């Protein structure tokens, strides 16, 4: 995806709960450095539901596209109160961002 478009939906619909850069802080939600090739509730010092915890899923592109469409369908139980990317090319080029800033 486009990387450039996805940093600017990351901003818009995620960034007021999450950070993506080494060291990141929690906000809402878990910083989300070295999320992909992770399974699901792995960032460390965040207190994540039982539900994100016990997934058990590999973060990576198929699993990301899915639950970014909708997140509690794929976690019920979360307390990532999001509704979700609708449009598959915008969720492509979040994912896209996501795998660049996060690594
Ligand atoms: C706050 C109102 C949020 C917004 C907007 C977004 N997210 Fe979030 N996210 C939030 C919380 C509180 C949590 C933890 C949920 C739990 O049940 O513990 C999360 C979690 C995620 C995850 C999973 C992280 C992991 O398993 O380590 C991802 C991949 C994630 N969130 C992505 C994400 C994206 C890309 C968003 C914008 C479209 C987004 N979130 C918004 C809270 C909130």
């Amino acid at each position: 995806g486009d990387v450039a478009k996805g940093k600017k939906t990351f901003v818009q619909k995620c960034a007021q709960c999450h950070t993506v850069e080494n060291g990141g802080k929690h906000k809402v939600g878990p910083n989300l450095w070295g999320l992909f090739g992770r399974k699901t509730g792995q960032a460390e010092g965040y207190s994540y539901t039982d539900a994100n915890k016990s997934k058990g899923i590999v973060w990576n592109n198929d699993t990301l596209m899915e639950y970014l469409e909708n997140p509690k369908k794929y976690i019920p139980g979360t307390k990532m109160i999001f509704a979700g990317i609708k449009k598959k090319g915008e969720r492509q080029d979040l994912v896209a961002y996501l795998k660049s800033a996060t690594s």
